[PDB]
């Protein structure tokens, strides 16, 4: 087979099944570029800081998870075509990504009005004028209470993407860098039924309402 990094990038693009296991220790690393090790795992790849166990070094873009908080990947971090991006597992969490803008990983219990308030101090958000459009990818868990994710007061456009059902399930989000400050996003979900194949996570047109 190819390098584990290439295997992931091909699984994403081809819409194949290839799971990702993350070491929790990665959440102690700040957002931005990160040197990790990739290893074979049952049905997929493990990403950690273990230099042994047939580990293959890779430089990725990384976005940690933090309890009760948002974490942000700034687009200034993004350059190298075909570099992979990952965030930690979504456990009821939300991911909001602006095309050419930041990516936010928001923990499950943070209310939508609160996380939008926090997001909106970012320079990319301040530059997004009411009545104008951006391309935004937004992913939440299906069946979660609407107060934890509904941004309809703020954005008009396509509905969010969802993962899971009945407020159960997890997701993995990653990406492939396509250029300066540019990435294409991919996702899969894990439920009682098993893990889905990768598919695109689509940026949709959104107009800012207020
Ligand atoms: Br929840």
């Amino acid at each position: 087979p190819n390098s584990l990094e290439a295997q992931i990038r091909q699984a994403m693009k081809t819409g194949s099944t290839l799971t990702i296991e993350f070491d929790q220790a990665l959440n102690q690393k700040s957002p931005g570029t990160l040197n990790v090790f990739l290893h074979p795992a049952n049905g997929g790849v493990r990403i950690d800081l273990d230099s042994g166990n047939q580990g293959e070094p890779a430089k990725i873009l990384w976005l940690p998870w933090k309890q009760g908080e948002l974490q942000t990947l700034q687009p200034g971090s993004i350059s190298t075509v075909d570099m992979l991006f990952f965030t930690y597992y979504l456990s009821g969490c939300k991911v909001f990504a602006g095309d050419g803008g930041p990516v936010w990983h928001i923990d499950a219990p943070v209310e939508a009005n609160q996380f939008w308030r926090r997001m909106s101090s970012d320079e990319w958000m301040e530059d997004w004028e009411v009545g104008t459009d951006r391309q935004v990818a937004y992913l939440h868990r299906a069946g979660q209470s609407d107060s934890l994710w509904n941004l309809s007061a703020y954005l008009e456009g396509a509905a969010p993407s969802t993962y899971g059902r009945d407020n159960l399930g997890q997701a993995v989000v990653g990406g492939i860098v396509t250029g300066r400050q540019q990435m294409s996003l991919y996702q899969y979900a894990t439920t009682s039924s098993g893990s889905s194949a990768w598919s695109p996570l689509t940026y949709t047109l959104q107009q800012r309402k207020q």
